[PDB]
């Protein structure tokens, strides 16, 4: 709901490493590989969740 | 695909003459007609064909 108002809508997804740990995610930030994929974002649904975002890999980087 | 990052997109809309012809259009840009319409992109579906785009009357222009 913050990057609505941005002028250029774009998503980062990135690929965490091995021994998943949410708590490290949120703790350490170094956990995810160095290598992601930002993107654009199509439609919010949010049929039965309030999360239901779709992801699409468009521009790799490192 | 190129305007999905713009940050005012907007397509027009123009009108070709008779003798009717995409050869002319890439060739003979004066085909074209010099009356146009721009307008506002509402959104890309293409349900069966790859390019389904729909196109608005705008802003007219002489």
């Amino acid at each position: 709901r913050r990057k609505v108002r941005l002028a250029q809508p774009y998503v980062g997804v990135f690929l965490k490493r091995d021994d998943s740990n949410e708590s490290d995610v949120v703790e350490s930030l170094d956990e995810i590989y160095h290598t992601g994929t930002f993107a654009q974002i199509h439609e919010m649904q949010d049929l039965g969740d309030k999360l239901r975002m779709i992801v699409m890999g468009h521009r790799r980087v490192h």
